[PDB]
Parts: structure tokens; sequence; C-alpha cells
């Protein structure tokens, strides 16, 4: 099963919240497959 991360708090900082957001496609593409 595709596990996902969890939600950002205080690493939600806009460059790399930007970059969890990328992260959570490759997630959403293989939870797709599964």
């Amino acid at each position: 099963p595709p596990t996902k991360p969890t939600k950002p708090g205080d690493n939600a900082t806009p460059e790399k919240l930007a970059k969890f957001q990328a992260d959570l496609a490759k997630f959403q593409k293989d939870l797709a497959d599964f």
C-alpha cells in the first residue's frame, strides 16, 4: 500500500511545501495503480 507522508506543520515552508505537493503527485499517481 502506497504510504503517504504526513501534513507538514512547521516544515510547511513555501519552498518545501511545494516539494511536498510534488511528492504527493507521485503518491497519487501510484495510488491510482493501487
